[PDB]
């Protein structure tokens, strides 16, 4: 269903987040905008 | 110099939001904080 991009996109980021991924590195992310 | 994990996080999340990261999905991350 989900499109591929979309598909990987929620599964790299709780990769990530699982990993140990800090708050700061996604306040800079979120910061972009 | 930094470790393989820090190195592959940042470069990660940069592909991330390059490709197209909403920032809802990024809200959502932060979250669970």
């Amino acid at each position: 269903l989900v499109s591929k991009l979309s598909q990987l996109q929620t599964e790299l980021l709780a990769a990530l987040l699982e990993s140990x991924l800090s708050k700061e590195a996604l306040i800079q992310a979120l910061g972009e905008w």
